[PDB]
């Protein structure tokens, strides 16, 4: 039975293709370093959906339990986000694929949040202790990716509500995570998922690049400065994050690494701190690349 | 003695004739319905006025109580709201004594906030247990109301003093709310007032509207997209909403309906989203409609 | 050994001079306050600075003890703050010297919140009760400094990032603090601190003034509208504040207050709300002017 966190890596993938394809017409190699990943985004995709396929017929009662769980039922999300990434790579080759792919990844990340997270409000269930970062998923990361994916299509308003859903969610979930993780934080086999703390502003950011058509302007500066804050933050926390080792658990930072590598195009081209723009799509490009790497290594 | 959440109803149905007001240009008839509208919403407010004169004559040590309540307190705010509401409508006919009435309601209401909720962060009194929805109506619905009363007459910087105070306010209360309910939850006596949570986005786009001349920007649309991720929400609680049984306190929906089928008008002129715009006006109207029919059978 | 806290009375003087050096175009002789006050303000930082150096060779373990703590850590990032309010003062005289002490200030603040804050996330630590007014220091206020004052070097979008990091940290810090208050609120030896709670939307909006050159829009205002509320809040809290005595804590107030001052004076330029903003200036001034008294009458 395929753990479903697991959808994460081609996640990361996924994001960090589309970031090189900003890039083509600056450089035409990007695109080739674009469809590589995409491609390769695309096929561990392929076979994971197969395998939770496979999950869903013979695990079923663990899909259940972790849906039922007010902790894990949020990795569940990253099922149609992944479905949308893979929409906006497979846009490049074919665009009906594509927006068959990103309609299902909508719609299936709407229902899911409706059913799943109100019934977090019906109380009981959901306990302090469940006060994730992993709760970003279904509440904000998948509004944002929508609100992009849709953007790509051609639907710009709607794009809009999606996204103002996103990031009023993201404002109105962060202050009780950060209260709980000051005073007591995460047992060390959930630190791993503190990297889930990057990715919204950068996810904003980029979902919002996406609609606006690339133009830089205040609202885009201002999540990048929060956005950097964080990056800072859990800089500075990594040696604690890892303490007891190494794991596949670090793909989380992947989100948010990839999509700061996106919004960094946004920033070179619109020639905005062009010098923290290629730190950030270096950088972020090197911790890609050693998540790879040590994956590999474990494989 | 007139309990104050009874306030509730006029407050619906000023709001939704307001609605109506906007549609006028397109559709004559519209007047007719908003003039009705306001007639009665009128009707009713005056005649809960002076059972509430009356209520502060003999029943006062209740109105002592329900104002030292952490609580309670918050639905006196219902009657400098409505008051300006009320304002709003008869503004169609006599400026002057809608400018009165706005003016009362506006100081009202800041009096209120101030002396109340201030003491609220004296300590002590308020308790976990008293996180409810309706503490929405002194901190955020009565700023959101005064701003666009005040945009009506004119008085546009002083409205967007009301609108900011409101906003963050709101985005500043409903994170602990949120975390809350997810937590404890509600008594079933309670359940209605969720009702509650579906108004400060709606309210907030509305009264941003009124402001900014109907103009349908980047922040309404981030607005209602928000906005609509609640009432998807709300819908699919409402079951648990009524499990102990449809009640009048089910007028809570109303303030949300009501904005929302306000700011579908703003949208509908506009050209932005038309068909969510009607679904959305005719949403509500049916909804608010249900309420009077339900509410008539219990008269 | 000088207390930290006392870096709060420079602070103040720094920042009112800050606020009269925007009235010399209008009022010639506002010039000559500004010099006066600038001047004072330098003198007491260099004398403070001075102390704190000795401090830090003589009574390290105090400092050592208040840098751990997760309360009274906050007061040390007056340093860094003042020390780049001295740098704009100086600018009108020497913009290089003024320049070196923006930037030492400024990294020192990154560094200072680096280190400490995210280790808060480690939990702990950290507890219920640590939440406190003061808190908003490192997070928020060293934040708009930063941002103002490299705006005032020409660096425009830098400064962008420093004041979304301060805005959004201040919005996701706030919910809980506000909770916190009201449930347990304050031992009366903090209660002074309070005054703290006036500062961010000021401060804030005198960052976003002073990056976009002085242009009141929509954003200005709405700050003004939650800052004013705050206002009077405050302004009816004051005498259970003061409920033990008046004392050298109620400087916390002055950093609102100039900050108040200050993006009056932006407010009068743009003939936005002249009433409003002489009102707050008169009544800013007033304030620390009592504070300058009282503080003398202690000396
Ligand atoms: C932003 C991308 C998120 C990274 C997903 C990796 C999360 C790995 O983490 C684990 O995932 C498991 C799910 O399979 C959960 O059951 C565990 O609680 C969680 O710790
Ligand atoms: C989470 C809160 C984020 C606040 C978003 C701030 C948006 C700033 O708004 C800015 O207003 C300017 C007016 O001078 C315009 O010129 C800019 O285009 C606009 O983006
Ligand atoms: C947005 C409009 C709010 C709807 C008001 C109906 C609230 C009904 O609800 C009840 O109201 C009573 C007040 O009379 C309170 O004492 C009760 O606590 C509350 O449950
Ligand atoms: C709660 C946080 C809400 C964030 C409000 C976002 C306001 C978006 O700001 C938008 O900036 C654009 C610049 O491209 C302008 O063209 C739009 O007019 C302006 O509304
Ligand atoms: C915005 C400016 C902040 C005002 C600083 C005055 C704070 C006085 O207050 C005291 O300061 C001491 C630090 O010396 C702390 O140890 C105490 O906890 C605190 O109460
Ligand atoms: C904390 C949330 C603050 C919300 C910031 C609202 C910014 C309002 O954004 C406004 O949009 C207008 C479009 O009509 C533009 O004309 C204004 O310049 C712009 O400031």
């Amino acid at each position: 039975p395929l753990p479903t966190g697991y959808f994460g890596i081609p996640l990361g993938l996924a994001a960090l293709s589309l970031a090189w394809f900003h890039l083509e017409n600056l450089f035409p190699a990007a695109r080739m370093v674009s469809d590589v990943l995409g491609i390769v985004a695309s096929a561990v995709w392929i076979l994971f959906i197969l395998m939770y396929a496979y999950k869903l017929r013979y695990y079923f009662e663990e899909v259940r339990a972790e849906y039922h769980s007010p902790v894990r039922f949020s990795f569940i999300a990253l099922i149609p986000i992944t479905t949308m990434l893979v929409g906006d790579i497979l846009y490049r080759w074919n665009p009906l694929i594509a927006e068959v792919l990103i309609w299902i990844g909508t719609i299936g990340q709407l229902l899911f949040s409706t059913l799943r997270v109100s019934e977090l409000w019906q109380g009981g269930v959901f306990e302090q202790k469940s006060t994730h970062p992993s709760f970003y998923l279904p509440a904000v990361a998948a509004n944002f990716t929508s609100a992009s994916s849709l953007a790509l299509l051609g639907y710009h308003d709607l794009g809009y509500l999606f996204f103002g859903a996103g990031m009023i969610a993201w404002i109105i979930f962060e202050p009780v995570l950060l209260q709980h993780l000051r005073i007591s934080s995460l047992e060390p086999q959930f630190r791993a998922t503190m990297g889930i703390v990057l990715a919204p502003a950068f996810v904003c950011v980029s979902a919002y690049l996406s609609i606006n058509h690339g133009e830089v302007d205040t609202l885009a500066k201002i999540l990048w400065g929060y956005g950097f804050l964080q990056l800072f933050f859990l800089l500075r926390l990594f040696p604690w994050i890892v303490e007891k080792g190494l794991n596949i658990g670090l793909w989380a930072f992947s989100f948010g690494l990839a999509s700061m590598a996106n919004s960094a195009t946004a920033f070179y081209h619109g020639n905005v701190l062009q010098g923290v723009s290629i730190f950030a799509f270096v950088f972020s490009n090197v911790m890609i690349g050693l998540l790879v790497l040590m994956t590999i290594y474990k494989l």
